[PDB]
């Protein structure tokens, strides 16, 4: 599953989507390739549902005629009329019931073919379909900013700390300077490019935020995740964009599978399935993983890092998501707070949200060396965008419950806390001196009370 | 290269590797086909030199006769006696500079064809004593058992603490009744086999064994080194036996690189190339990476888990290497004493040591309810023989140094500090008690102060 089709097959609900198309300045018309497809989906079930039911009116009925002792019959021979009417869906049980055994054998058979072409025809229109949901986005927030161009569209929200202060050396400088990061051809000819080794003092700080960061969440009501870094190719479609394969995800083998790209990914495809009738406490991850990135100077984007992230899934009822959003992007902030660090929350414009996104907040760091803000985090609330995927319903769940109007799936949401190797560069640029990088305060407990990491 | 040349071509140094194969179960004709390898391309490498010298001689002649507006001449027509000649190695200078530019040119084309065809030679014969030097075990320390079966033949060295101590769950049972630990089809259906999610208190217990075992290492002199997890097909090749490609290495693609399976692989090939005059001083490093583990109940044997190594480089001098094989058995074993786990230590038999060991000490610490030692920490001396293949030297050259005849290699070491899944599993076992599992004290301030992890 891609999507629910519910939302599609309804004319208010068709139109709502349209609508989201067109403020995300995304094609309103995959709307209604989707619902074309649905329908000639939909014509090969109507077919196969009939076909089933005539195929055990034929047993039952040989069933009779053998308990009655009916002669076989003449022929096997089906009549024009009689193929014409299981071809449109029209043939009836009682006509069925006037062929002679041998005619209902053949039918039964020729019945099964049709079955079995009629899966082929739905299985193609089914992978048509999920190709054009796969381009639908997530419906809008009524507050997301309209604009195509990220730099004149996203709208800053909030602002931190001194945002205007400059520095000396990059965080390339420092690092290098510091003797604690290696980038050069002993480490990118074992591991290729963008790949580095961190010694020492470093070392020391990734390990402080790691812990550190945990802690935070842990604090705050958040369960600690550690998931596997694997994913298999189906799982991992549920949860990443046909887009991803090819410029994001590295693939294993030795059953292929593909390194999670983010704690997100195990975390939302841990859901995949399941249903929770009533959710009076959200569900509250904090995921630590290392994550593996294709992306196709220093350590501030690489294709191997850690992060810990927010996780949340959630009641789709009375607007919590939009609750849970708030309190996430909060989070974050006082994450950045705690550690001195100077910011601006931003509000991602609807051209550039990802599909998943109905709004989406970027928390974009102060580097006063390099002399600008710079994306740290990423609060995303994906409503039931990633839930109709997984498929990970929400509400009652009881027996003799027909094929209900409304499915409810949970609402999810995730958020970056701390993006380690990049927040270890803004630390650098923010905290560095004539002798070195001054630990910042929060940070000492966690690596032996080191108040400073000096310069080799 | 896989292992030098030299010790094979010296008559003691061969009967050395020829008793340490016997000792070894390991086949001592190995040295012998090696040595004829190398004799057959000795051959080809005197006779490429004899002919790069006359190629010179040739175009010398060529320049010398030109100069001289001497005539091309008669013929191309090499003597059958000078073909003969070359081919043979005794080819003299005075008779090539009798031929004429034309035969002169046809000559230096002739030899260049004969460094061509002996190239290809000593290629083919590069790769049989390569291949025979993969079955060469490390000589053997004096002290190593003798035996050819692990389960009988290791000798007990130490043991610490209650190893007849009983316990009521197993970890698998513990980690269950946690609620903290995820080994269903919920995970395996999305991971493959033998993944699992860590959950709440289990991976604070994750964090602070990973921070504590840094800052053991670090009190102890060692310098942190996060390595890339990734390691091109040429550089592995250098650090893993071809037995662990097919059955312990995963691919990765996205040029074709493997996942490490511990950190020691990216340590051990970050010296690769380099040459250490002297280490008054030796290089201690304290790995920290996952590890990956293709391996073809609970988390004791799973693809992926966290691995704080020792990692130690020093001089080949004076058996410096052997004071550093103690110190890291014994920083193990004050390691699992500061956690209070009961453990053996075991001095692994001759049969059962990898080609790279010259020695290794096991600790297996006890599991109480499982009833059993199971291996937590492996340390091994590699002496020269993984700087060998990467080709890590030390000491002067040979050339210009009257008192070198010897090319010298620094010695590598390598040893678990905390493998921290299994450690895990360890410590749930022996601190459990009716209402959960109790925190190690040493551990506490590592975990936000938790004294016990609470049963579902
Ligand atoms: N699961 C969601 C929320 O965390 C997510 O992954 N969003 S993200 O923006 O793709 O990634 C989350 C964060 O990861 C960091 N990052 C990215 C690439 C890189 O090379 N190094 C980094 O440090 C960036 O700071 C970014 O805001
Ligand atoms: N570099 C050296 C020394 O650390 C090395 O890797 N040796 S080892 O024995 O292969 O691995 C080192 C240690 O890794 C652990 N391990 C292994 C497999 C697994 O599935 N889970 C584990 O926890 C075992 O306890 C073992 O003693
Ligand atoms: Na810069
Ligand atoms: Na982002
Ligand atoms: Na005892
Ligand atoms: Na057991
Ligand atoms: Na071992
Ligand atoms: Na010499």
């Amino acid at each position: 599953m891609v999507l629910d089709i519910q939302l599609f097959r309804d004319e208010t609900g068709a139109n709502i989507i349209r609508e989201s198309q067109r403020r995300r300045f995304a094609d309103p018309d995959i709307v209604d390739a989707i619902i074309e497809a649905d329908k000639k989906w939909r014509r090969t079930q109507f077919l196969t549902e009939a076909s089933k039911k005539l195929i055990n009116i034929c047993s039952k009925a040989v069933g009779a005629k053998k308990k009655a002792k009916e002669a076989d019959g003449d022929t096997s021979e089906i009549p024009p009329q009689v193929k014409e009417a299981y071809e449109n869906g029209t043939l009836k049980g009682e006509q069925v019931e006037q062929l002679c055994v041998l005619q209902l054998k053949q039918l039964s058979k020729d019945l099964s073919d049709q079955v079995a072409g009629l899966a082929k025809e739905a299985q193609q229109l089914e992978e048509e379909r999920d190709k054009l949901m796969l381009n639908v986005g997530n419906i809008l927030h009524e507050s997301v900013p309209i604009a195509q161009d990220e730099e004149t569209g996203n709208t800053v929200v909030r602002t931190f700390g001194n945002t205007t202060k400059r520095a000396k050396l990059n965080h390339v400088s420092i690092m290098e300077r510091l003797g604690m990061m290696d980038t050069s051809k002993a480490v990118t000819s074992m591991a290729g490019g963008r790949s580095y080794v961190l010694k020492g003092g470093l070392v020391q700080l990734q390990v402080a935020l790691v812990s550190y960061s945990l802690d935070f969440l842990v604090k705050r009501g958040y369960t600690p995740f550690y998931p596997p870094f694997f994913l298999n190719r189906d799982v991992m479609g549920e949860v990443a964009q046909l887009s991803q394969f090819d410029e994001e995800l590295y693939q294993v083998s030795g059953d292929k599978k593909y390194l999670i790209a983010t704690s997100e990914m195990p975390i939302a495809a841990y859901h995949r399935g399941r249903w929770f009738t009533e959710l009076k406490e959200p569900l509250k991850y904090a995921g630590m993983s290392t994550c593996f990135r294709k992306e196709a100077l220093g350590i501030f984007r690489v294709h191997q890092f850690d992060k810990i992230e927010q996780f949340v899934v959630c009641s789709p009822r009375q607007e919590e998501s939009w609750r849970h959003l708030e309190d996430m992007i909060t989070t974050s902030e006082e994450f950045n707070k705690s550690l001195g660090l100077p910011y601006r929350v931003v509000n991602i414009c609807s051209g550039a949200l990802n599909n998943a996104a109905a709004k989406k907040y970027d928390l974009e760091a102060w580097f006063p060396a390099s002399g600008a803000f710079r994306e740290l985090v990423s609060c995303s609330n994906c409503t039931d965008y990633q839930s109709q995927s997984v498929n990970c319903r929400y509400g009652p769940n009881l027996r003799g419950t027909a094929a209900q109007n409304v499915k409810e799936y949970c609402h999810m949401l995730n958020g970056t806390l701390c993006a380690i190797t990049r927040t270890m560069c803004c630390i650098c640029e923010n905290y560095q001196t004539e002798e070195g990088v001054v630990i910042p305060d929060v940070l000492r407990p966690y690596m032996m009370g080191i108040e400073m990491i000096r310069f080799e």
